[PDB]
């Protein structure tokens, strides 16, 4: 039960919570007097939609910013490095270890709405598949997305629930007193300290405290702070309670926080507590994980963090592809139009490939990682004469990428390439036989028409290219395997449009 | 807790059985609130506050019990159950058997003394530490008492608590209006669909729900009242304003169904293994589901009035199908009403080999022993029969065999016992086992020895029926002779005087069977 | 709280103590001239077995022997009996109860040695919880020693300073001056402080000696322990190690150590394991009124410090070495059960489990001294007196540690089930077995002829007339598995807790 995962972490983590009522109070009346209601319902709206774009995100952001002026209670921004010390050198295995799982179900869970799903010409299977994963995730041309934005980054930490802003909405917006909104939050808390309420509890709680009528009871996924979910509305009422070692109003200091990773762990082991292998909703060990390492300085389960960057596998560290990354792999090709007109190109002898791209024009989509050479003397001549890759800068790119692309690219998928033999040979290589391939043998000056429109457009897509190369001697452009398919699908077409390209592979998977 | 998972497993179980009576309870409380006199309930919770209560007391409550029973629609009803097999198997009416023997020692030996008393005089500090106990579990001239009452069998079914008059109360005595009540009940009854409500949860609801601070969180459900605000009395009308949750509060028996009741109850006890205990104090789920069952065949066996109920649970329901450990547990502890040091007659009908009615009789307090045997060597009966004691054989089989050997090995150790001819008891004693008794033989003349012999049975008659046979002297026709009233008699002789309400040691439903 | 408990002992007992270096190196020397140290070197290949046996034990017996023979520093059998006196009548009854606290610390810690821990089909919280323990004393039955009579291990396994001294020469091939040294620079730091591994460490850098040193628990005098090290540099130097006791001195020593366990409140621990300070002297002490407590040979002495030393329901204390002697029991295996005495007034209970050969056999008073007196004469002819001897409370006890969910064997389970039901364990199936009679006691004469010495408590004339054979719980169990098996141990409890 995750119900008793929760009480036996309120039980070992007891020592770090706190009264926090006053201070929710507080937090929650500076809101009522500070911010904009009109604009909360706006953002309610822009939720209700089924597609939100750039605008809309930066209504949420800009209201999110306006909360986080007036609240009191919030994390701010704090790298943790954990090191053997209280925690073991075994504790510290461990958590590594749940961390990689943790950031394959987070990545699973959440960048389809922002990358998409591929819902076109499939095979029923597939579509069926598809669709099993889309409703587990919240999610409701063939590509599904539902925030179609130019920087996905600016997503991050923009959802959370706070109980502060869910009593000052359930307040303002279901038009009651203060303190009735506070005592219903209180009736329910006091139940949670005892059961996971549900509809049923709802239904009579709402007898005596009508404000609670106000709350969805019937996921946290694809929602927002603004929301009146019963998660929301469970956690406001924790943090109404004298006592009770609720989860929710721990404070995490850099001085606590291997205390509680280690209290963490002592459950874990007592309970066989897991991250789950599959996406959706967070069970109670994958939500403090998460929620802890984002910041090793705040409240983790409610302060304002719409101010935190980055995720909570890369605000704390620990000091082939796993089956986690594989997973999560599988789950970004999905984006992929097999029926697509679909460029590759690699640097690298097709034996030995350092670079390798594939690019969607139609779409935009594209898959670009690399490779750490076999043969480094073939490096070298490779380096001076074509791509310019210091082999330095490649022991940070992630390994085993090649094979498990290939491997999982689509069946009877049509490519086209310029170098038609090398490519052939990278893909019989990787057993991949049945891919059909169409050279379109282009002379060397026609393809590289677009060169410079290419560099000048995408230089930011990629940096691994800092050699000086030559022809024979005179400078040239290195050779990007990315730019070039770009510059020969516009050789091709006769032009090139300007269009934000989208990033098949998450960038935390092709660099380690 | 173990006790938890009873009571979920026992919801689960008997879902069917359960129903929505949150309207059913509010109006009973919305009638009472019109009808009765609230400061009586204050009377009755004033006399409820006395360590020593005595019959006047009893008649308060009992005429205010009878004032509410009058205004509620959920009452029980009185109805005898006998369980046969059928819906029952053989096997279950079996454990049914085993457990209401167990249930009825558990109960009497938490509720008799209340009214029956310890003595806790002049003993040893080991006899004060154990009986110290045994008065703290159960909510308790050197007798403690609570009720000192003419007739003990006016305090059955008086104490129930019923969701009607809590409601009831709560919102008159506490001068709020009902609908807080119920609300604050409701948010208290979700509490229990998932732990048993302690004082933090009760203290915190309280915050929020003034009118919970009247209920006395560090209060038993024992030697409590209707009338009081305990936490089992609002935890019990919290389970009634949910309408759902499987609550046992809420189930109603019919004599349809009480046998697929007790059937289910019964497969609960298979799976958690539950028990009835051998502590005397609070009920758990089980000894408190079947008691309140087998109180009655048709009514609400947790939540309607039960005040105008006559008898117990055991005598109500009945299985048609030497003392058991159970009985004897309620044996030493009745025995524990008995002051070791004060003056103790004794007296038997039948010869020592072979007694057939015994009698021990402390006179200062009041208190007696009296019981029956089966005679072995019936041509001696017969005898003594026609010359004695007028007994008729055939009305000692209704009478609980093992008594002679379990009463006279409780006896305290050192007792001085005083006799009419000391060789007849001697040689009972001693054939017990009993060398350490002390005897007196006070030798009164036959003629001196019965001089009160009419005016005994004049006042006690009622005390013994057991004398039925004409008795005569070689020929004339004469008294029979009694145990019992021998004692009396030869007591007032020696003291020059017989006026008094005796006490029996022994339920009558342990000399009986 | 340890190394402050050993310094105020220090204080205390420093009229008892000596410098005793000359005699140790003297014994040190009648080793290393008269010892055989290829057998310490074999007795060190035994110590390194998982699982040792009677030929190991008289190995280690042996060289223990040899080894006692050639040294001076020796205790001797002495059994002292503390009356009112030099210790107060309130000493005696703190002694009292800190002895039987100590024995039951001491029994959890080492019994499980050779008696033996269910390690099989279990839950995944019992073995947890149980690998702790067996992680706590140093250790589908887990046992060390697997021997015929456990009395043969006691007192075989003290550390003695002249042994550490004579095996690091010896066997570290130094001189023997340089071991002396290297000791007494060990010692000195002990003035202070317990050494500990970087202590060891940095002294190792310059007495190269000293890299032989690797708890005290299971181990042995032939064992280089840290422990033993420190023990024998104490006595190259206020060291407790160099106490001395005779009859005259015992009394005053005993209080002495009282007096420092009331100033530092002092306690024997309910935890098995290590011996802290207190633990530690208490029982060396009380185990001989004539020698040297930490030091001698101990090897000849018989008897345990409880035993050794005495002052003229189960305790809480017996209730915790009882729920851990009832692991060795395997709950899943057939297991027999069979009592003397009514169902209700039970005198003598036994349960055995015939596959490994363990039993459970126990007592109990009569309430019914009347009915007492018709099985003795039809039944189990025990005397009433020789059960005043015997230990009260086991009955709740046992029956409360036995495993749930078990399935018993029995001959007429109505007894059985009586006994079973009026201590609340309604889960115990029963198997029933309906033997004949006749059949059922086919093996009798063959079980009391291999089983005779496990009971002595059957002494009454039975008649059924004509004389019979006594009837004895675990007999009828082990006979009767005999009649069902065509064909014909380990005692569970400890025998010091079944008679008191
Ligand atoms: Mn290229
Ligand atoms: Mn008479
Ligand atoms: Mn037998
Ligand atoms: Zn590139
Ligand atoms: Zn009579
Ligand atoms: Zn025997």
């Amino acid at each position: 039960k995750s119900f008793l995962w929760t009480q036996s972490l309120r039980r070992e983590l007891s020592g770090y919570c706190s009264n926090i009522k006053l201070q929710v109070v507080k937090d929650a009346q500076a809101l009522l007097h500070g911010l904009d209601f009109s604009e909360v319902s706006n953002v309610q709206r822009l939720m209700r939609k089924e597609r939100r774009d750039d605008n809309d995100l930066k209504r949420l952001r800009d209201l999110n910013q306006a909360v986080n002026n007036l609240v009191e209670l919030k994390s701010t921004q704090q790298k943790s490095i954990l090191r053997v010390g209280t925690l073991t050198s075994d504790d510290l295995l461990i958590l590594a270890a749940d961390l990689e799982k943790l950031k394959s179900k987070v990545i699973r869970t959440e960048r389809p709405l922002s990358a998409g799903v591929y819902m076109g010409n499939l095979s029923s299977q597939q579509l069926d598949q598809r669709r099993a994963l889309l409703n587990m995730i919240g999610m409701s041309d063939g590509v599904v997305r539902v925030w179609d934005v130019k920087n996905a980054e600016l997503l991050n930490n923009q959802f959370g629930t706070m109980p502060s802003l869910t009593l000052a909405c359930l307040t303002k917006q279901g038009q009651v007193d203060l303190n009735d909104a506070v005592q219903a939050l209180t009736d329910l808390g006091l139940i949670y300290t005892a059961k996971y309420p549900n509809t049923s509890d709802l239904d009579r709680l709402t007898q005596s405290h009508p404000i609670l009528n106000m709350i969805d009871t019937k996921s946290s996924l694809n929602i927002s702070g603004y929301n009146f979910s019963l998660g929301a509305a469970v956690k406001a009422g924790a943090c109404m309670l004298d006592g009770g070692n609720m989860l929710e109003t721990i404070k995490v200091s850099p001085q606590t926080m291997d205390g509680i990773l280690k209290s963490i762990l002592k459950v874990k082991k007592a309970l066989g507590m897991f991250i789950s292998d599959t996406p959706g909703e967070r069970n109670p060990y994958e939500n403090i994980l998460y929620k802890i390492c984002l910041s090793g300085d705040g409240w983790p389960y409610i302060a304002s963090r719409t101010s935190i960057t980055g995720r909570a596998w890369e605000n704390t560290v620990v000091d082939g592809l796993t089956y986690s990354q594989l997973m999560t792999l599988k789950d970004a090709m999905l984006q992929l139009d097999p029926n697509a007109k679909t460029w590759m190109d690699i640097e690298g002898r097709p034996e030995d490939p350092v670079e390798i791209a594939l690019y969607q024009p139609s779409s935009g989509c594209y898959i670009h990682f690399f490779r750490e050479p076999t043969d480094l003397k073939q490096f070298k001549q490779d380096a001076k004469y074509s791509h310019g890759i210091d082999v330095t800068d490649l022991f940070a790119t992630q390994p085993g990428l090649t094979s498990a692309v290939i491997d999982a690219l689509p069946r009877n998928m049509v490519i086209t390439c310029q170098g038609s033999d090398d490519i052939r040979k990278l893909l019989e290589s990787q057993g991949r036989k049945d891919i059909k391939l169409i050279d379109i043998a282009l002379s060397k000056t026609d393809s590289r028409k677009y060169e410079n429109a290419v560099w000048d457009q995408y230089k930011d897509l990629c940096h691994m290219h800092t050699g000086v190369v030559v022809e024979k001697k005179e400078e040239i452009t290195p050779h990007c395997a990315l730019m070039d398919c770009i510059m020969f699908d516009a050789a091709v077409s006769g032009g090139l449009n300007t269009s934000v390209l989208r990033a098949v592979l998450p960038r935390d998977m092709v660099f380690r």
